[PDB]
């Protein structure tokens, strides 16, 4: 799969690669399109919000590889709010969101569920990262269904309840997104384990965002993103 | 122009390239001499002051490219003080200074003007970055004149009232410095827009610091910098 | 010597290279094994503790170079405690510890001495960095002896009382470790000055850890480290 949608740079000290490391690795591993999704600013060991605002300066294409500007936002509360400002939204192409302890501590199932669904229903998010995380128990079918209705993808995460999530998305009719959640560029694009989960449930290839750059970019346009001309040839 | 004097590294999370990225880009784009000028420590999302003190360890030359140790200091007050310590000064070659909100909020014209002039007159600065910034209204002619008298260059900034600044420096007789104010290495040395401003006013090429490494280094020696032997051949 | 055991990345703003810069430099300079030892979290301008915990994701080998996960911990008190947690210990291979001002201010000789000896006796440390630092006066022979008894190496530090330390380790019978204490990858593996100190005292080559990867890794196994299979061929 020549698209990877979820990775981290030194903007967090618990990651260790830069933008240039990811471009170089993509070139080496035949990746044509990727997104940098640093942790949102309310998280501990996450960058300043300006880190997201100033991504508007990034080149679109380097050595043939397209680059998407993203964030892995933190879900803050049962209202589905995330630590992403309007100014931040304007600079970004890809909005991923998910549960991280220091921002949202695992609560009762029903709380986690309502907070995830509200985030999905908000219209402000493209992808929920690692919803299969055992630390945050949720009603999977209810989430998948909400995700299908609001056209949000549920992540199947390599770094990483994922079979349940995958079969759920299969039946609800939604999108699955694949993400390495790389904290170094060495695991970029590495989905072997994700792939097994999907095979074990016979997931339809037609609903994997990562199959091609164009399929992923079509999805972002369906969600309201103005087309990115520099990406036409991908 | 084979010299670029103003750029930023990951030491701020709103920048995204390292020292090694800038060296590699310079090599690719035919740049023979550059300066890293991270934001001064009083600014938000800026490094620890040790970041400037420890630049004394940097190699002078890599792959034929010379490397200047610098800072983009923040002007703090009407007295022309900047967030650069004596220990910091001893490690550095190039001192740039300018107005940044979190440290100095735009005030009345007269305030901005006196603070800029005092910074220029202090003797502690080589270059005022983006003085043409509309956010900080100033008496241009008075600044240019002060800059000519104190032998400080006024920046014409690519990242970016610049025609007014340029014609002013033209008539006052001072130096202009060109800076990409790159926050990634991809725009290093990129002055196309600066160049247009200068052409529109018929600026004398003889007063552009960036024409050659030697011209820039002669200027730093005129301001009191002991000569840098590793740079002789540039 | 094809092993360097002490260097720093951008996780501190007073360093300027990444993991990928160090791998690239090692390849260029014929280094087969190195360790990244960022400053411990209690220090100023040091990373979040997660920076050490998440090193468990690092690849073992890149371009033929083996990579050790380490920390330069800070000695906190006369009890020999360091700013390294149990969770942090589990992710790491190499534990270096030493005196740094903001965490432990130089005290009377006897204090520095007891704090260093206690750190050595704790069993939690492999190497004391720059014990020859004049800022922290110590009873050298007592330290070396303790180091020999507890099988801890004393660093002879290039970045840098080192002749006294070296002759002391010579007579006490302990290990010496060589470290560049690089804050950029450009000085990686650079021990010329260390080497002179050792020659001046006729130090036995048999007791220099850095002679070969296997000798260094044998020492870590003697201290209780489960063997690292990916390193067999080094
Ligand atoms: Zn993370
Ligand atoms: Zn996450
Ligand atoms: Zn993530
Ligand atoms: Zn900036
Ligand atoms: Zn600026
Ligand atoms: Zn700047
Ligand atoms: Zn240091
Ligand atoms: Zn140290
Ligand atoms: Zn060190």
């Amino acid at each position: 799969y020549p698209v990877d949608l979820h990775m981290h740079t030194v903007a967090s000290t618990h990651a260790y690669s830069t933008l240039s490391d990811y471009i170089a690795q993509a070139k080496q591993k035949g990746i044509k399109l990727f997104a940098i999704t640093d942790h949102g600013p309310d998280m501990e060991d996450a960058p300043h919000h300006w880190h997201f605002i100033n991504m508007r300066i990034w080149p679109r294409v380097v050595d043939g590889v397209g680059i998407l500007r993203g964030i892995e936002a933190n879900i803050k509360n049962v209202d589905g709010e995330i630590d992403c400002s309007g100014k931040m939204f304007d600079s970004l192409d890809l909005i991923i969101a998910g549960f991280h302890e220091p921002v949202f501590a695992p609560h009762d199932k029903a709380t986690n569920t309502q907070a995830m669904i509200a985030t999905i229903a908000s219209g402000n998010v493209h992808i929920i990262s690692h919803p299969g995380n055992p630390k945050y128990e949720i009603d999977v079918k209810a989430v998948a269904e909400a995700a299908a209705k609001h056209q949000v993808a549920l992540e199947i995460n390599n770094s990483s309840n994922c079979r349940e999530v995958a079969a759920a998305v299969r039946d609800a009719g939604g999108w699955v997104a694949l993400g390495s959640d790389s904290h170094t560029a060495f695991t970029m694009g590495e989905f072997e384990e994700c792939l097994k989960i999907l095979d074990a449930v016979d997931f339809p290839p037609e609903r994997i965002l990562n199959v091609s750059p164009r399929r992923l970019l079509n999805f972002l346009e369906s969600r309201g993103m103005a087309p990115i001309a520099e990406f036409a040839d991908l």
